[PDB]
């Protein structure tokens, strides 16, 4: 028993609501159980369910639970094989390399049919689906279940799990399943020479040797074992557990973690038990009970509770307090996780997600602008776990940031789990140097105020930044007003003249001016402050930055030029592509004005098949055509 790196098996159920995700879940952990990371052993392994995003689109989230797991059982729904949805969910495990086997779920809903899946995987994912089982039963009828590698069947006795008897298949299905465990026999093959020299032969192969070849094949990204059931009649989920422990690699069958060690150079994080530690921080969940939990991935070494850890990633140094590792039914506090394993780290303050968490003896290693944006208790949550979006300021309320509504989500990760104006952001710059003047002649009543300044606005390169310069030599403005002047500007610069956005890359210098011995007051050189600059934008040329980006759409071949026509009304400057295995990804510069509703139009010209990804590139002007909408 304890623990083998070997024995372990890392996965995450990669479907949608519907395939049947939560309870092919529900379902596998109840069994295990008897005979965000929950846990439990599995006849000798240690299986590790990771829960993944699920919620079909958004990659940073979805991402980190890709590169944490090891394995990936993709369940499609029987009734129509992949549909539409399963397909990105698919292409996710694709970008990310991830060994997957598949599930044909719902396997006796009227729709039900094995084939129709398989066809369609080898159809439009274009992978080479291998035929593991076949069903007894046909929908409404399905009761056993057919094991065509060792050759045996499995009659469920109801939908329950209260009744199982292993039965020599009927004759009605001798045939079929001998038909099938050839073409078996005969994948093995390819893979294990050995093999084939057995099969021209009519010499049947040893259990090992077939299951074991299946295993190196799957590993390798050659072919995706295919099982079929039914979780909530209870069809299957046994067979479906062994088949994560049959063929999914373990912590040794991946391939080692690169990671950044200063004087840069990146290198090579294996699962060594006896070495120096390396963990990840991937997701934080505050828990009623305990609280604040940070949820690792062991990469190198061994954690033992209350020990100094160090996180790479931001200074700090840590007492990893207690451990603890969540199961379905009893949180389970223990001593240590060693390298491959993974769980939660309780007490933890200050480092976050995404975090390097080495040892005080090992060697340190680390392994946007958010714009978009609509209008006490939640938002500090949602803020424990999210580097990405912002609290900020601005004229009042607004959330800000990354992928169009991630926002949405923060919205029921707030009013549901705890607005309108979803906009762009836009700056506002002069693109020509305008020198010019203030004034304010106001008697307020019985006070006389007075302020009057002479300044000199000019264009800074665009990434430089703000520029304030003095000219006033020998006080004409007493040295106590230029403060209040400096605050008037800097108070301009948040709404310009035109769509009010913050005027930016100038350089504003101060050159003349004038006073009154006692009319004067701050806010008398802040008010004409904060003329010279409003005039002084509106008059030197003002122009309308933006966000162009940089997209990442996914067609499979068959949609793939309406898209790069369409991609191409979007203002967009489709620059490179590239081929992924299937599909194929058009890489583009969309000025992200032009994008919002962008889901729908993709989903539209492609049947749904379609996923784009955009992260902010950067900012340059829109030209009049565009400013003279956008002004209007």
């Amino acid at each position: 028993v304890e623990y083998d790196l070997k024995r372990l098996r890392n996965i995450g159920i990669a479907a949608h609501i519907d395939a049947g995700k939560t309870t092919t879940t529900e379902r596998i952990l109840y069994y295990t159980g008897r005979i965000a990371v929950t846990t439990c052993f599995w006849k000798d392994h240690r299986i590790n369910i990771i829960d993944t995003p699920g919620h079909v689109d958004f990659t940073i989230e979805v991402e980190r639970s890709m590169r944490v797991l090891d394995g990936a059982i993709v369940v499609f729904d029987s009734s129509q094989g992949v549909e539409p949805q399963s397909e990105t969910v698919w292409r996710q495990a694709e970008k990310y390399k991830v060994p997957r086997i598949a599930f044909a779920n719902k396997m006796d809903k009227t729709g039900a049919d094995l084939w129709l899946v398989i066809r369609t995987m080898q159809e439009r994912l274009g992978a080479r689906p291998v035929v593991m089982q076949l069903p007894i039963g046909r929908e409404d009828t399905f009761s056993g279940i057919i094991d065509v590698l060792r050759m045996k069947a499995y009659t469920y006795g109801n939908d329950l799990g209260t009744d199982i008897r292993e039965i020599p298949i009927p004759e009605e299905y001798l045939d079929q399943a001998r038909e099938y465990h050839e073409k078996l026999v005969e994948v093995a093959a390819d893979f294990d020479e050995n093999i084939m020299l057995k099969y021209l032969e009519g010499e049947e192969p040893t259990e090992e040797e077939l299951v074991a070849a299946i295993r190196k094949g799957t590993i390798d990204l050659k072919i995706t074992p295919v099982f079929l059931g039914s979780a909530l009649k209870n069809k299957g989920v046994q067979l479906l557990l062994d088949a994560v422990v049959d063929y999914l690699p373990s912590p040794l069958d991946i391939p080692p973690i690169k990671g950044t060690t200063p004087e840069g150079e990146v290198v090579e994080i294996h699962p060594d038990p006896n070495g120096p530690l390396a963990a990840l921080a991937f997701k934080i969940m505050a828990d009623p009970y305990v609280g604040r939990l940070t949820f690792i991935r062991v990469y190198s070494g061994t954690l033992t509770s209350g020990s100094y850890v160090y996180n790479t990633t931001k200074g700090r140094k840590e007492r990893v307090a207690r451990l603890l590792r969540m199961h379905a039914n009893h949180r389970e506090e223990v001593e240590e996780l060693k390298a491959g394993d993974l769980g939660a780290v309780v007490g933890l303050k200050e480092t976050i997600t995404g975090d390097t968490l080495v040892g005080e003896d090992a060697p340190r290693v680390i392994l946007i602008d958010v714009a978009i944006e609509p209008k006490s208790q939640a938002l500090a949550r949602l803020a424990e776990e999210d580097p990405t979006f912002r609290v900020s300021t601005h004229p009042q309320t607004i959330i800000s940031g990354m992928g169009e509504l991630h926002l949405e989500i923060i919205v029921d990760r707030l009013k549901r789990e705890f607005v309108g104006k979803p906009q762009v952001a836009y700056r506002e710059t002069i693109t020509k140097p305008v020198d010019v003047e203030g004034k304010f002649i106001r008697q307020t009543g019985g006070r006389g105020q007075y302020g009057h300044v002479k300044i000199k606005v000019e264009p800074l390169p665009r990434g430089s930044g703000f520029e304030f310069v003095n000219a006033i030599v020998g006080g004409v403005i007493p040295k106590e007003y230029i403060p209040a002047v400096q605050k008037g500007i800097e108070e301009a610069m948040q709404s310009g003249p035109l769509i009010g956005f913050p005027v930016v890359d100038i350089k504003v210098t101060l050159y003349d001016g004038s006073y009154h011995e006692v009319d004067s007051s701050e806010m008398a050189f802040k008010i004409a402050g904060s003329m010279a600059i409003k005039e002084a934008v509106q008059k030197g040329d003002p122009v309308i930055l933006e966000p162009i980006m940089r997209v990442e759409v996914t067609t499979p071949e068959e949609y793939m030029g309406d898209v790069i026509g369409d991609l191409n009304a979007r203002r967009g400057q489709i620059l490179g592509m590239e081929p992924r295995g299937n599909a194929q990804v058009i890489r583009a510069f969309v000025p992200l004005a032009e994008m919002f509703g962008y889901a729908t139009d993709l989903r539209s010209k492609t049947q749904g098949r379609g996923s784009f990804v955009m992260f902010f590139d950067h900012y340059q002007e829109v030209p009049k055509q565009v400013q003279e909408k956008l002004i209007k």
